Parts: structure tokens; sequence; C-alpha cells
């Protein structure tokens, strides 16, 4: 198996465009390793895990209940939308919401967790107001993934999405029950199996959550560790190839395997 950056630089080799990749210590947030770490990629996707951390944030706050039930109309439905197409009668509660847009990227579930907050500008407002000064969110579902042509709007960096999700996941910028909440939604993703998942041991811990644009672009982002306890942050990202989305994949899977054998 090769070392981990030897396969990500071979990752961009084989794929173009850019891979971007950092490794952090949950613990001490000290970078382990690195690739491109100050570069911009598209979120796409990943930015929902950020979403739910600024809605957690408020109920933290007092401002938002998990439990407030949000109704919502065939009108506001948007592509990739697979568990909030299924509940027009019910609504959803804000917590379902953000159980939809992470576990399964529901899009119209991560639009109406925007309008929450006052849409992406508020995002951007709330990142900046936690010290993140670079990862920004200009765009709502689904401009935002399938195709974000690479402006830099949607986009973070490695190093300001590890440290970012470090902040919101150790430490107490958000409470103990809440910083819990958002692993567990993490934990639950259903949608990134061909990713890290597949490189996983037996025993591990992994939560995560990916992006895709239909061209160009992958990525995820993770807290992961042996033994059921996460202990590094991992963040890759792609962008800038015509690449296929097997090919991505399957690159993203063989960096996983990289890292996990070098563990
Ligand atoms: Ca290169």
């Amino acid at each position: 198996h090769p070392e981990t950056l030897v396969k990500v630089k071979d990752a961009e080799d084989q794929l173009g465009g850019r891979v971007g990749y950092i490794e952090l210590d949950l613990a001490s947030g000290k970078i382990l390793e690195s690739f491109r770490p100050e570069e911009r990629f598209p979120m796409m996707s990943t930015f929902k895990v950020l979403l739910c951390g600024a809605v957690l944030s408020r109920v933290d706050a007092g401002q938002e209940q998990l439990g407030r039930r949000i109704h919502y109309s065939q009108n506001d439905l948007v592509e990739y939308s697979p568990v909030t197409e299924k509940h027009l009668t019910d609504g959803m509660t804000v917590g379902e919401l953000c159980s939809a847009a992470i576990t399964m990227s529901d899009n119209t579930a991560a639009n109406l967790l925007l309008t929450t907050i006052g849409g992406p500008k508020e995002l951007t407002a709330f990142l900046h107001n936690m010290g993140d000064h670079v990862t920004r969110l200009d765009s709502w579902e689904p401009e935002l993934n399938e195709a974000i042509p690479n402006d830099e709007r949607d986009t973070t960096t490695p190093v300001a999405m590890a440290t970012t999700l470090r902040k919101l996941l150790t430490g107490e910028l958000l409470t103990a029950a809440s910083r819990q909440q958002l692993i567990d939604w993490m934990e639950a993703d259903k949608v990134a199996g061909p990713l890290l998942r597949s490189a996983l041991p037996a025993g591990w811990f992994i939560a995560d959550k990916s992006g895709a644009s239909e061209r160009g672009s992958r990525g995820i982002i993770a807290a992961l560790g042996p033994d059921g306890k996460p202990s590094r942050i991992v963040v890759i990202y792609m962008t800038g190839s015509q690449a296929t989305m097997d090919e991505r994949n399957r690159q993203i899977a063989e960096i996983g395997a990289s890292l996990i054998k070098h563990w």
C-alpha cells in the first residue's frame, strides 16, 4: 500500500484536476500530513455538516428546537430529496431535517434548514463568527452541488474545513449534547459507502459526509479511528477533472486504504 501522500499525488496524476488532503489529530488539532491544504475546492454537500452545526448552535442559544416541526410544500422540493419528498403531509422536525441532510444528502432538507438561519450568507456569517474566514456558502441546492463550476463560490480549503469540523466536534463552541448530536448524524451517513467506508476495518468508528458533482468533483469529511473512538479528522477534495464517478470513488477509497494501512 502506497504511503498516503504518495497515493494522493498518484490519484491526482490519474484523475487530472486537483486532489486536496489533510489529516489532523483530533485531540490536539495538529496537522499530521497534507497536500494542497490551503487551496480552494468546492464543498458540495460537505457543507451540510456545517449547516447543521449552525442549527445546533441556535439550539444551544435557545433560538431553535430540534423538535420544531416544519411543514413545506411540493414547490419547495428540489433535486435529490429522497427523505423530504416522502413527508409532504406530515412535514419534518428540525432534527429530522438535519438527519436527512447529513445522512441522505437531502437537498430540500438543506434548503429548509438554510431558511431557518436566513440563507447561505448567514451560514457564511456563522462560520466567520467561529473564526473560519475562508469557508463560504453562496448558493442554495441544487445549484450548490450537482455542479459548482469553479468559482470561489461555495468553496473551502482542506485545512479550513478540517479545522472547522474539529471545532464543531470537540471543545465548547457547541454543548456536549449538540457536539454528540452532530457526530451521531455523521456516523449514520448512508450515502458514502464507496469512499472511506470501503476501506474501514471492523470495529472502527467513522462519522462522515460526502459530496459530489455530476462532473469534475468529489469530496469527503470524516472523523474516524479504531476501537469505536474517532481520533483523527480526514478531509479529501477532488475537482477540476473529467473523471467518472467510479474513478473518483475508487481513488478516494484507495487514499483511505493508504491512511488506514499506515495509521
Ligand atoms: Ca500534481
